C-alpha cells in the first residue's frame, strides 16, 4: 500500500484507514477534531506516475512524467471544483480542498454502506426488481441535478455509485483525473468502461450518453455482467433485448425501459433522465 498511515494528521483532520486504494486515489476515513465529525479524504495518487516518499510525500517515479502527472492534478482540481457545484443527497459533497505533500487532497462527507460493485459481489440476492425500482428515484435525481447545470457525469457503472446503509445512492467520483492521464499517456483502457460507454464516446454526447451507462448498469443488476462493447455492436448488435431473455423476476415494463436505454444510437434513446423514468410507469 502507498497510504498514509492511521494517526497522521493534516492540522485538524486525522487519517484513521485507508479505505480505497486504486490505480489513481487514495480514499481514507477520517477524523475533524474541530468540528469532532468523520470525514472522507480522497488523496490524488497516480500509482504509474508516482511512489509515497520517506516523509510520505509523493513523488514522480521519473522526471518524465512530471507533464502528465500535474494534467491529471489539474483534472482532479477540476472535479473537485464541479462537485463543489451542488448540495444534493445523492452527489459526493465536498467539504474542504487543498494541496500538500506534492498532491491534492478532497476533504467529503463520509458515507455509510459501500459500492453497488461491492454489494452486487457480495449481496446478489438483495438485489431484485423491487430493490431496483427503490433505487431508481434517488439516481435519476441526482444525475438529473447534473444535467440541468449544464454537465454530464461520462463515468457512470457499479464501481462509482455508493449505496449507503439506508439504500439511498451517492455518485462519488467522475474519474476525471484517470481519463485525462489515460489520454495523454495512450492508456486508452482507462479512458472509457467497456460496455458501459455508448458508442457516441468512442470520438453528440448528451443526457442520453449518461442514460445508456445507467442501462449497462441496470442489465448488470439484472443478469450479472454488462452488454457488449458498444463499439462492437455498432458493426454487429449482438444485444439481445431483456424483454427477449425474461430473466426470473423481472417485469416486461422495467425489462423494456433497460433496452430502451441501451438503444445503439443516441436519438432512440430516451433523451432526458425524466423520459426514462416515465417508461418504468
Ligand atoms: N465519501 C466516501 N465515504 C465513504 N466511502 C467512500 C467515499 N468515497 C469513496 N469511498 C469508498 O472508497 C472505495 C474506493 O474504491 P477503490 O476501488 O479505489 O478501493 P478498494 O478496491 O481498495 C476498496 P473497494 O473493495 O470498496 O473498491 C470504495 O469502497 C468506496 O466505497
Amino acid at each position: 500500500s502507498n497510504s498514509l498511515p492511521s494517526g497522521y494528521r493534516f492540522n485538524e483532520f486525522e487519517i484513521q484507514e485507508a479505505i480505497g486504494e486504486g490505480g489513481f486515489g487514495i480514499v481514507y476515513r477520517a477524523y475533524d477534531h474541530q468540528l469532532e465529525r468523520t470525514i472522507a479524504i480522497k488523496e490524488y495518487m497516480p500509482t504509474s506516475l508516482a511512489k509515497r516518499n520517506d516523509d510520505l510525500s509523493i513523488g514522480l517515479r521519473g522526471e518524465r512524467f512530471g507533464k502528465t502527472f500535474q494534467a491529471g492534478l489539474n483534472s482532479f482540481i477540476q472535479e473537485a471544483r464541479l462537485l463543489a457545484r451542488f448540495s444534493h443527497p445523492g452527489l459526493l459533497h465536498v467539504l474542504r480542498f487543498w494541496e500538500e505533500n506534492g498532491t491534492a487532497y478532497m476533504g467529503t462527507q463520509f458515507y455509510s454502506g459501500t459500492t453497488l460493485k461491492n454489494l452486487q459481489a457480495q449481496q446478489p440476492e438483495k438485489i431484485d426488481e423491487a430493490w431496483i425500482r427503490r433505487l431508481l428515484p434517488p439516481l435519476f435525481s441526482a444525475i438529473n441535478t447534473i444535467h440541468q447545470e449544464g454537465y454530464l457525469h461520462r463515468d457512470i457503472s457499479l464501481d462509482n455509485i455508493q449505496i449507503q446503509e439506508s439504500q439511498l445512492p451517492v455518485l462519488l467520483d467522475f474519474g476525471s483525473a484517470r481519463k485525462e492521464i489515460g489520454n495523454l499517456s495512450d492508456e486508452t483502457e482507462i479512458v472509457l468502461k467497456p460496455g458501459f460507454a455508448p458508442i457516441e464516446q468512442y470520438t453528440e454526447q448528451g443526457p442520453w450518453t449518461d442514460i445508456y451507462a445507467l442501462g449497462a448498469v441496470l442489465h448488470t443488476l439484472i443478469v450479472g455482467s454488462p452488454p457488449p462493447v458498444s463499439v462492437v455492436r455498432s458493426i454487429e448488435d449482438s444485444y439481445q433485448p431483456l424483454t427477449e431473455r425474461r430473466p426470473a423476476g423481472y417485469s416486461p415494463e422495467l425489462l423494456r425501459t433497460v433496452d430502451r436505454a441501451l438503444a445503439l444510437k443516441p436519438e432512440d434513446r430516451p433523451q432526458t433522465i425524466d423520459e426514462m423514468a416515465e417508461l418504468l410507469e
